[PDB]
C-alpha cells in the first residue's frame, strides 16, 4: 500500500476511556491498570469493556495511522462512529457503528456479524488502519509483513462522524498487560 502519506496524528481522548485505563502524559499509549483510576464517572466512558477513543473526528478524506500490539493476547483496533453506546453490552459490528478487527486466543478476526476469520501468516506487531471515506472503505495492514493487506470493509454506512477506537483487552491471564501505542509518523 501506499497510503502512508495520508498519515495523521492521533491522540487518545482520557473522557472516554473506561476507568480501569491509563494513558500516557503525550496520550499516545494506553494500557490496562490493576485497579479502578481514581477518576470521575461520565456519559462518555465506555463501562464494560477497556476501551477509549481517539480525539480527532473525521467527516472527509483519507485517514491513515499505526499502532503497536507487541506481546499482547487480546485487542480490538479500528474505527466508529461518534455516537456509539458507551454504556452496558455490545458486539462490535458495522450494525452498532464499529468496523474493526481483533485477536483473541490465537485467533484473528474482523468485526462483522457473524464475525470473519483472518488469515494471518506474520503475527502483526504494528498494525497499518486506513479510512477512506467518500469511498466508503476501512482497511487493515501487517506492517510486520511489509505492509501485506489484513482485511477491507468495503460499502460502509458510516452515518455520522467517525473516531479512532481500541480495546486493550482484559488482563486476566496476567499475559496482556502490555500497552497499545500509537507508532511515530
Ligand atoms: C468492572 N470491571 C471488572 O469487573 C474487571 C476489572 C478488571 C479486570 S482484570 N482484567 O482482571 O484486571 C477484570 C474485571
Amino acid at each position: 500500500h501506499h497510503h502512508h502519506h495520508h498519515m495523521v496524528h492521533i491522540t487518545l481522548d482520557r473522557n472516554t476511556a473506561n476507568s480501569w485505563l491509563i494513558i500516557s502524559k503525550d496520550r499516545r499509549q494506553v494500557r490496562m491498570g490493576d485497579t479502578h483510576q481514581n477518576v470521575s464517572d461520565n456519559k462518555e466512558r465506555f463501562s464494560n469493556y477497556p476501551m477509549v477513543l481517539g480525539a480527532q473526528r473525521f467527516s472527509s478524506g483519507k485517514m491513515y495511522w499505526e499502532v503497536d500490539v507487541t506481546q499482547k493476547e487480546a485487542w480490538d483496533l479500528g474505527v466508529c462512529r461518534d455516537s456509539v453506546q458507551r454504556k452496558g453490552q455490545f458486539s462490535l459490528s458495522p450494525e452498532n457503528g464499529f468496523w474493526t478487527i481483533w485477536l483473541w486466543q490465537d485467533s484473528y478476526e474482523a468485526g462483522t456479524s457473524p464475525q470473519t476469520t483472518l488469515h494471518i501468516q506474520v503475527p502483526p506487531c504494528q498494525i497499518g488502519i486506513f479510512v477512506d471515506y467518500e469511498a466508503g472503505v476501512v482497511s487493515f495492514y501487517n506492517i510486520t509483513d511489509h505492509g501485506s493487506l489484513i482485511y477491507t470493509f468495503s460499502e460502509c454506512v458510516f452515518a455520522g462522524p467517525l473516531r479512532p477506537f481500541f480495546n486493550v483487552g482484559f488482563n486476566y491471564s496476567g499475559g496482556n498487560a502490555a500497552p497499545l501505542k500509537l507508532c511515530p509518523l
